[PDB]
């Protein structure tokens, strides 16, 4: 056989994902379903609960509510960018790429990966925040003033469709690997090397989905559509963040994130 | 002499709480407005100075698809009502945060805001005005004084008196900590008609005016006559609002396609 070398590569990527991401789907669903070791998450559903959560659950406070949330979200994405970087290094072959291509892959890959994985902590009612110890409601976010109320809703729309696919962490680990090792990105020096790397990852992904989800043999095609959906979601997100930058006085953007967004 | 006693600590505490309520409840304040107006903000506000720039700004800064085919004068009137309705909501929340206000009879709270909101609106509107124009659309737009004057009657006559007031008001060089107190004093006014317990409001007023006087002396120790100058401004604001109500009534009775927001009609009712 020649399928053992791929089933091996699958486990290895899955192990790198388990090692590198504090939050994952199994952990999130244990919390969301109420099967946690201790207490249910603190629900942030209004201005009073937000203030409570700010003092109690996370380590600025002077600003408008919308800006304070915005800053909190940037703290989370900066954390996830770091985790993704480490995960990428642990993907067999990624470290052998041209140094600049490695940077370009992560620059253009991270937000697609972020929103794919964020789905794991989202349900129709809201999402986990503060290391799984908080839950901010979807309707609270929608009750904020424009343009802040428009930011997360499209992510909820994506997540609900993404979550309908009922992927587990073994599936998501490979999907995220496929997102990062993508030959389509602009400014790539060695596209050939990346295309071949991608070919390997997408092959293990298809095979893994076929073994793990025999009840839907067309899950792989469905995931490829979600991949296209993610690019558009990220394009839109970049636009929205730039509107906040061009119209909002007290809303600052973390310098690492400024750099990621730069020259998209 | 002597260390500060608990009485002045209490007055200082009240001034601080009111100032805090003001920063919390008004997105646009004087410091922020002056940063934009002095060009130290970065995206320059869109300048509205003619019919073409008005059309462009309606496409980018507002989304009223119901006003698209109306006369420019009327479209602007509609946009101004959107802003005023927003400020009336902000003022209500600000008022509920003024210590003592929540303890007033409930009907008196609504009466104070009814007769107090437009004086407060035009006082605060001075913060977003200079001699050439005013910030609109949350600081993202700037409509020129000249353009407003170029509109047909009665529409050209509405904003100009406000610009005239603002120029005089702004020459006082008040900051937000002064203005928050001024607005608190406008709202908590015993001389409004139809109050159920005037005595209660007079006691509240007296307290706020005292804090205002002392804050002004501490914040502007160079200008001891600032407090009486502000009392004069309070009278000028009352007259400005009477004039505005009248001008709006002219539009109401004479204009074919100029409608009034239902909340605004209620405010203007029996003034
Ligand atoms: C209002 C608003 C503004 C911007 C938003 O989006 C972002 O800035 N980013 C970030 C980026 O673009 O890089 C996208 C993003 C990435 C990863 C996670 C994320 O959401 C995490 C989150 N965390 C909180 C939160 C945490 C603690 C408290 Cl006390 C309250 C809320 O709320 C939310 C939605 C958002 C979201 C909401
Ligand atoms: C022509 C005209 C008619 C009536 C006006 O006055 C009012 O309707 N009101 C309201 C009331 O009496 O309740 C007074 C008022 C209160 C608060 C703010 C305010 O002006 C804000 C403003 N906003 C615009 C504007 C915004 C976006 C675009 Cl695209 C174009 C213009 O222009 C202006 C002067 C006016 C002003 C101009």
């Amino acid at each position: 056989s020649e399928t053992a070398d791929l089933k091996s590569l699958a486990k290895r990527i899955y192990e790198a994902y388990l090692k590198n991401f504090n939050m994952n789907k199994v952990k999130a669903r244990v919390i969301l379903s109420g099967k946690a070791s201790n207490n249910p998450p603190f629900v942030i559903h209004d201005m009073e609960t937000l203030c409570m959560a700010e003092k109690t659950l996370v380590a600025i406070q002077n600003k408008e509510a919308e800006v304070r949330i915005f800053h909190c979200c940037q703290c989370t994405s900066v954390e996830t960018v770091t985790e993704l970087t480490e995960f990428a290094k642990a993907i067999p072959g990624f470290a052998n790429l041209d140094l600049n291509d490695q940077v370009t892959l992560l620059k253009y890959g991270v937000y697609e990966a972020i929103f794919a994985m964020l789905s794991s902590v989202m349900n129709k009612d809201g999402m986990l925040v503060a290391y799984g110890n908080g839950f901010i409601t979807r309707e609270f976010l929608k009750s904020l003033r424009k343009p802040f109320c428009d930011i997360m809703e499209p992510k909820f729309d994506f997540a609900m469709k993404f979550n309908a696919l009922e992927l587990d962490d073994s599936d998501i680990s490979l999907f995220v690997a496929a997102i990062i090792c993508c030959g389509d990105r602009p400014g790539l020096l060695n596209v050939g090397h990346i295309e071949k790397m991608q070919e390997g990852i997408v092959h293990v992904l298809r095979l893994h989905l076929q073994s793990n989800h025999p009840d839907d043999i067309f899950l792989f095609p469905k995931l490829l559509q979600k991949m296209a959906d993610l690019r558009q979601l990220v394009t839109e997100h970049a636009q929205l963040v730039q509107i906040i930058k061009k119209t909002e006085s007290d809303a600052a953007l973390h310098p690492l994130l400024q750099e990621i967004y730069r020259d998209m």
